[PDB]
Protein backbone atom coordinates (compact mmCIF):
# COMPACT_ATOMS: atom_id res chain seq x y z
CA UNK A 1 0.00 0.00 0.00
CA UNK A 2 1.23 3.51 0.35
CA UNK A 3 3.69 3.33 3.35
CA UNK A 4 3.95 7.14 3.18
CA UNK A 5 0.09 7.73 4.20
CA UNK A 6 1.61 7.46 7.17
CA UNK A 7 2.76 10.66 6.90
CA UNK A 8 -0.32 11.72 7.49
CA UNK A 9 -0.30 10.40 11.20
CA UNK A 10 2.67 12.92 11.60
CA UNK A 11 0.35 15.56 9.98
CA UNK A 12 -2.33 14.92 12.37
CA UNK A 13 -0.13 14.76 15.31
CA UNK A 14 1.48 18.11 14.23
CA UNK A 15 -1.37 19.81 14.14
CA UNK A 16 -1.86 19.15 17.62
CA UNK A 17 1.27 20.35 19.01
CA UNK A 18 0.72 23.35 17.75
CA UNK A 19 -2.90 23.48 18.75
CA UNK A 20 -1.91 22.49 22.56
CA UNK A 21 -4.73 19.75 22.39
CA UNK A 22 -5.13 16.25 21.90
CA UNK A 23 -5.32 14.62 18.88
CA UNK A 24 -9.08 13.17 19.86
CA UNK A 25 -9.92 16.99 20.10
CA UNK A 26 -9.52 17.67 16.75
CA UNK A 27 -11.84 17.82 14.05
CA UNK A 28 -11.22 16.16 11.08
CA UNK A 29 -14.60 15.93 9.47
CA UNK A 30 -14.72 19.40 10.58
CA UNK A 31 -13.00 22.35 9.03
CA UNK A 32 -9.59 22.60 10.73
CA UNK A 33 -9.47 26.14 9.55
CA UNK A 34 -12.22 26.79 13.02
CA UNK A 35 -8.73 26.22 15.00
CA UNK A 36 -5.94 28.22 14.91
CA UNK A 37 -4.67 27.06 11.61
CA UNK A 38 -3.33 30.13 9.28
CA UNK A 39 -1.74 29.99 6.04
CA UNK A 40 1.64 29.75 7.35
CA UNK A 41 0.75 26.16 9.15
CA UNK A 42 -1.04 25.33 5.93
CA UNK A 43 2.03 26.77 3.52
CA UNK A 44 4.60 24.42 5.59
CA UNK A 45 1.88 21.35 4.69
CA UNK A 46 2.37 21.71 1.42
CA UNK A 47 5.81 21.61 1.32
CA UNK A 48 6.16 18.91 3.92
CA UNK A 49 4.42 16.23 2.61
CA UNK A 50 5.86 17.22 -1.04
CA UNK A 51 9.08 16.18 -0.40
CA UNK A 52 6.77 12.23 -0.36
CA UNK A 53 5.52 13.05 -3.90
CA UNK A 54 2.51 14.57 -2.73
CA UNK A 55 1.02 17.04 -5.29
CA UNK A 56 -1.59 19.15 -4.19
CA UNK A 57 -2.45 23.09 -4.94
CA UNK A 58 -3.35 25.52 -2.03
CA UNK A 59 -6.80 25.74 -2.79
CA UNK A 60 -7.98 22.03 -2.87
CA UNK A 61 -7.10 22.77 1.04
CA UNK A 62 -8.69 25.11 2.06
CA UNK A 63 -11.97 23.91 -0.13
CA UNK A 64 -12.59 21.15 1.99
CA UNK A 65 -9.97 21.61 4.73
CA UNK A 66 -10.91 18.22 6.64
CA UNK A 67 -7.81 15.50 6.98
CA UNK A 68 -10.30 13.31 5.56
CA UNK A 69 -10.43 15.25 2.25
CA UNK A 70 -6.86 16.14 2.76
CA UNK A 71 -5.39 12.26 3.04
CA UNK A 72 -6.81 12.28 -0.77
CA UNK A 73 -5.67 15.19 -1.52
CA UNK A 74 -2.22 13.80 -0.25
CA UNK A 75 -2.34 10.23 -1.82
CA UNK A 76 -4.14 11.12 -5.24
CA UNK A 77 -5.19 14.48 -5.61
CA UNK A 78 -5.58 14.62 -8.74
CA UNK A 79 -1.91 14.30 -10.51
CA UNK A 80 -0.69 17.67 -10.65
P1 LIG B 1 -1.51 33.51 4.65
O1 LIG B 1 -2.64 34.31 5.19
O2 LIG B 1 -0.25 34.30 4.64
O3 LIG B 1 -1.80 33.05 3.28
C1 LIG B 1 -0.68 32.82 2.40
C2 LIG B 1 -1.13 32.92 0.90
C3 LIG B 1 -2.57 33.43 0.85
C4 LIG B 1 -1.13 31.50 0.34
C5 LIG B 1 -0.12 33.82 0.09
O4 LIG B 1 -0.58 33.98 -1.23
C6 LIG B 1 0.27 35.26 0.63
O5 LIG B 1 1.06 35.91 -0.05
N1 LIG B 1 -0.22 35.75 1.76
C7 LIG B 1 -1.45 36.56 1.90
C8 LIG B 1 -1.81 36.79 3.37
C9 LIG B 1 -3.20 37.36 3.60
O6 LIG B 1 -3.40 38.57 3.63
N2 LIG B 1 -4.16 36.46 3.78
C10 LIG B 1 -4.98 35.91 2.71
C11 LIG B 1 -5.57 34.55 3.05
S1 LIG B 1 -6.69 33.97 1.73
C12 LIG B 1 -7.14 32.33 2.25
O7 LIG B 1 -7.84 31.60 1.49
C13 LIG B 1 -6.64 31.85 3.59
C14 LIG B 1 -5.59 30.95 3.63
C15 LIG B 1 -5.11 30.46 4.84
C16 LIG B 1 -5.65 30.88 6.04
C17 LIG B 1 -6.69 31.79 6.05
C18 LIG B 1 -7.21 32.29 4.83
O8 LIG B 1 -8.24 33.18 4.84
Amino acid sequence: DNRHAADYQQLRERLIQELNLTPQQLHEESNLIQAGLDSIRLMRWLHWFRKNGYRLTLRELYAAPTLAAWNQLMLSRSPE
